């Protein structure tokens, strides 16, 4: 049972709290699309994690590599080159678009960040940095300052030069013109705004193709390609944040092909790693060129060390090869349209969004006000939970509760209807 | 051989550079003290990788779980807890001295640091940081602003309200009080300058109880205690860096044992994951207490992950049953004379410093003006690897160049032997 | 003539140069509407100096004063209490608006906005400052970080915590709402960003009534009743700055008293002083209590000065005496109307704002694109000083070249009819 | 009666505090040294008021120009010149050292100070200054920043990039060598550290060739010779900050004189107006033409305003004319010697020093321990009053109360004598 009193007498005593609430249940294994508690109980694992385990949970192939290898290399000095690192450096170069040739390989998204934002201030010789006032990008120091869906409070200043523009929200507009919600004429706003306030050091811009945690909102038709642009004419570099969206996930390799624009500097993680940590930065040949020459620095204990660069090799490997890219789009179809019919039946849900595997359900209490469903989320999670579901749901300012529903690229047509199953009985019941 | 050029070419077509320069030879694979090239010749880690594999490369008892728990709980949502997270936490807690009760399982050195700053910031209300000007805790962001040694330059304004103080360094003495190096005379001095200085929001210190990038600067006796009451009379925590001196390599299980002033918070990390990412701090049990009721946020992709946790779990069983706290004072006394006869051989020696395994010696051109070997310091470094020794000098301002030495815990007497032979050689025909 | 070679050559030689370009003309003499130069020429001060003389130029019964008091109370220790310094702490306490009760008695506008905002942040205890794009406090630190329509540039970081909303500006409109500008869903809008960058520590806001460097923008009806509640459910200050505004100017004797909302602190200096240097802050007895006991500080030279004090008292005195505030309306009017039938001549006239005798003219090329006059200002601006009127025209990004009109309060009708003239005869001679 | 009622209660009712104390009197007039209460009694003002009046209250000479001009030319549109703006800049040119060619006339220290290091930053591209731990400069924002001896705390951060050293201060040493205190080797010992924490934008360093508000802390010799060569290596401006030296007061025009060290930028006021607002810069050619091309902005109300300039100019009139500058030396021998006798009669002054007539005495209890005078100082501070003398005691963190003593330059061997006496008299009379 997972009532064993030590456990939990442990867990009170000696685990710092970190965010949110620890699940009343013990995990014991993991499987493909399921975790399993201490009395068995399976739950299929919604969230493939905290986003990460895009082949599910001990996949055959990650686990041999990481027997593999955990044997054979493990860890190096941070100046030893290793036959898996530059097959991953090399293997990053052919995968993502033209213009992106170059990769180091760290540890974590929020380190990703990091070296990225200071290597865009390193060659710009400037330091403002901008986002969108819902982003997510990371808990340390540059993440942290450029991420505004939380924590920016009691913590004192955040780090000099730091700005944010609204994301487009085509669900709740706010901005508009002829009668009609133009969110280029936003962005278009935004910036003049920025310009006035800049000191003159606008160094790069941070996005996420995909607003995560700000709610799954995806960028609308020509916006980045408009956002690009407003970089270009102004010095910056454009950064792409994919830990969420790139390896497949929304129906491409990496979320930025979609769109047809390529970043300066373009970052990978959670799902590169599929559940390891592993992280990194692609940028062209050029800017590291630069950066070379004015020495940047970005010297850790884990930048390239083998056993996880192996890791990240192999999961490539199996994304191409059982074509789980296109799978996407297909459980992705499936997972979209049932959705779809429970937005048929209850109208506590207000909008069906996301593309491919990485979907957001946003719950509402009038489907025509469309006001924010207050606790009936954290309900539904419950009885999700209750039911064997696993789910998230983020909740921020002027929104409704948003479920975060992204299984693994591996899942079966068969766990994406019993998903939905559970999904319908949890939200009835919680009514 | 390492030469093959398809290797070399994709290295420098696809690498982003991060500082320094990569060694010359491919790594294919790793055993205890050693790594192998792709000629097969063995080089002798005497720098414990990126001073991490503790245990060695490739500890079979780190094998096994590894792959015992590759298949069986690998990444888990944020929110869930399982076994050997809460087996960890508890590990720790009654390993640390009294007053450390809580930990939080993290990733990384720099995560782990600034996991410890961002929760002192948030239960003092404050927001200064005091450290030494010859620190190192990070690439990340507020990591970095805390780190005087290397990377302030040419990257933008460093965090609001860094301060930094000098380090004790007995070798080269620069604050006299009756015709002698009064180190606490120069710590009382310091701080009245930060007093000065400071708008009234110290929040904490933070402090490596060894300088290892700083060039294994060691505080000297009494020091700690003094700053933990410089602290204390000012509100502010004390943060101490246990990296590369926790986990039994400086003769004791943690370097603040000895000196015998536990911190407020306590980080550590490269040792703990023995080459693989995990990292943690550890805290009172009160301190923790308010950090949640103020809503302390720490969110990470594997912040409580099964996989590493299990490991720092082995990694310390290991320790504790092998002795090897004790073997390190053992080796370490071995290694140490053994340095001081080649100091009694050569001039270009001028200081051997450290405890139990992380030591440290400074090549110095006269050994009395303890004018910097210019330069000597790359030429010995570059024989230690022909001849089959990998090492590691770091150079800073004002010192001459220092090579840090720090073998694994499991370490043999014949590979000490081995390596000082080595490295003598190496010394003899680089002058 | 004003081709004194010797005079220009020691001009050229030793000043520095602080913006703009200096008039080829020497200033022998001024009184009343007028300036003279060298030759005799007499020049229409419609400027009123640097918009300060609200007296005009040797107001007989200031001259008296200075002289009354150059010779008998002077300058003080700053400790030391004088009459005139007491009667004019008095007399604004009695002619501002209610809950504005105590005052410091400075010396100039940055001066006073410093002063305040160093208030609020104590008495707050948070530092974010809020103002416009379009703003303009002075020169010094804090009033500098705060203004947006000039010299962000060039010269390092702004104060941490500084944010800015775009101001309203019926001409050229930019929010829309059914199909409407709706200036105050605009400051909605504008707060909600703020909101999601700030890290928990606004502490003011602050305002001009009318927007003079950045164009003669005036709020518009209800505005600052919406701007004083934003603040008010934030816990934050609102800083009128009335420099340009105070002292019956606009209509009013201080411009809040129009809209009928009162700051909590209120800053006064350009017209207070009437061409001497004079400013001051006042606020509600509250906040300056708080202040004192929480051991405010703003120590200078001249707070406290007999000889300014003393003149700022006499200039209420003839404010009040000579009914200027009335006056204002009435040679307001007048100014208007006869602006506007220009503007009923000329098709680069787009624009005629302002109120009672601050009054602003935006040229422009197309009179529906609303397209500025590039360079079309500076020749009017050019040829009425050929014709004898001294003017000034403000050019901001994005909007037309604007005359910042601003005569004496004393100004005659005649006058007013001759300024008329030649403003016209400089157009059509400048097209 | 200084006991009016209806003064006070006003007072009390509606001034704004703004540090320290009111004196319970209430001036009615101020002639020479003196200054009267409202029972006609007679205080001699041995501060200068505060430390400005350097011809004394109401200078006869000053009394006619400002009355002389106060109505001819009064005060202007920024860009308009004037005969005695161009003569002042030039008198400065002419009497400053060489390398100081023009000049800014402002209204205040704090105005100064700040656009000199506006333009230190302008020019150099950087933003990082240094300035000493018991510093003044102003109040307002990077005046305020740079000032360390109070106003630091409950105000929020500082401006980004503010560091500071000890100042030497031969009283109470720190730092020694051999066993002797060396004053430079601190300055070393001092910039090492800055330099670890410096960005790499040191712009310029701020100083006081005697620290006023600091206690009258003199530079000792070869100080200033060798800071400046410690900024020169760094590609920084020297700013020296005479307000309260400059204008003949410690016996030379300039203090930077007799060092024989001429700065980058040095600023004036206090002093410069005798009692009025008047303040200016001074740089070279060079630095003016680099501020210019950049376009260096400096642009306010009362910058270039004849009546000011007009009173500075015969202000310098008579410093030269009358040889004030070389009085000050005569009774300043005078007086300190006089001072001396006061100190071989009482144990409670601890140290005469100071230069001219720009005097400090340090009260002490032990005058071997050189341990503060705990409100003693007050005491006298008191008596002194009640005796009919004003005197001003600052007191600072580690040091004892000091009085500033600060007469006019017009001072006459009598009223020396006068203040000597009830001076001894009060400290006799406060034990
Ligand atoms: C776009 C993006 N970038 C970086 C990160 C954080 O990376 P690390 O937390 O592993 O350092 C997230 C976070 N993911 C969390 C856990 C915050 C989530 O909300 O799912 C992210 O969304
Ligand atoms: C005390 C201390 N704390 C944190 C870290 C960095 O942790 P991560 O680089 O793994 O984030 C080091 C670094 N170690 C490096 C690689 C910089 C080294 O110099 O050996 C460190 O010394
Ligand atoms: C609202 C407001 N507040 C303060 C000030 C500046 O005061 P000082 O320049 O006298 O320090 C102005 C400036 N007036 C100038 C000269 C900038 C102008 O544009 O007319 C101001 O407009
Ligand atoms: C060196 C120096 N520089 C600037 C200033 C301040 O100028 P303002 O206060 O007139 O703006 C002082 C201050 N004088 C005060 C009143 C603070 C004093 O302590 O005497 C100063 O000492
Ligand atoms: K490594
Ligand atoms: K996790
Ligand atoms: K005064
Ligand atoms: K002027
Ligand atoms: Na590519
Ligand atoms: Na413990
Ligand atoms: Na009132
Ligand atoms: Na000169």
């Amino acid at each position: 049972l997972n009532d064993d009193a030590t456990f939990w007498r442990n867990a009170r005593q000696h685990l710092v709290r970190y965010g949110g609430t620890f699940e009343p249940m013990i995990i014991e294994r993991a499987k493909g699309s399921f975790v399993y508690d201490a009395d068995g109980r399976a739950i299929l694992d919604f969230t493939s994690g905290q986003m990460s385990a895009v082949l599910g949970h001990c996949h055959p192939e990650i686990v041999s590599v990481i027997g593999e290898y955990a044997g054979k290399l493990d860890h190096l000095f941070s100046g030893m080159l290793s036959r898996p690192v530059v097959d991953l450096a090399t293997r990053l170069a052919n995968i993502t678009p033209p213009g992106l040739d170059r990769a180091l390989l760290l540890s974590t998204g929020a380190e990703s960040n990091e070296a990225a934002i200071r290597m865009a201030k390193l060659v710009t010789g400037k330091y403002e940095i901008v986002g969108f006032a819902q982003s997510w990008h990371g808990m340390t120091g540059a993440a942290a300052s450029a991420t505004y869906s939380a924590g920016r409070k009691g913590v004192g200043p955040a780090a000099v030069g730091s700005f944010a523009i609204p994301a487009p929200f085509t669900y709740r507009p706010r901005f508009e013109r002829n009668g009609a919600y133009d969110y280029l004429a936003e962005l278009d706003y935004a910036f003049d705004l920025i310009d006035r306030q800049s000191s003159g050091n606008l160094a790069a811009f941070i996005a996420e193709p995909i607003l995560s945690s700000g709610g799954i909102i995806e960028l609308p038709d020509g916006y980045m390609a408009a956002l690009k642009r407003k970089c270009e004419a102004r010095g910056m570099l454009l950064i792409l944040d994919e830990a969420q969206t790139g390896v497949g996930r929304t129906g491409t390799m990496f979320a930025c092909q979609r769109d047809g624009v390529t970043p300066d500097i373009l970052t990978l993680s959670k799902t590169l790693g599929a559940g390891l940590p592993l992280a990194a930065i692609v940028t062209s040949a050029a800017i590291e060129e630069r950066a070379h020459e004015l020495g940047y620095l970005f010297y850790t204990t884990h930048v390239s060390d083998p056993l996880p660069a192996a890791v990240g090799l192999r999961v490539l490997d199996v994304v191409q090869r059982d074509g789980l890219v296109a799978r996407a789009n297909v459980m992705g179809d499936r997972l979209r349209r049932g959705l779809l019919d429970l937005m048929e039946r209850f109208d506590c849900i207000g909008d069906v969004r996301g593309r491919g595997l990485l979907l957001g359900v946003e719950i509402v209490k009038d489907r025509r006000t469309k006001e924010p469903a207050d606790g009936l989320g954290a309900k539904i999670t419950r009885e999700c939970m209750n039911l064997g579901l696993s789910m998230n749901i983020v909740q921020l300012p002027g929104m409704g509760g948003v479920f975060r529903i992204a299984p693994p690229l591996t899942v079966s047509e068969d766990e994406i209807d019993l998903g939905l199953s559970l999904l319908g009985q949890a939200i009835e019941r919680a009514l």
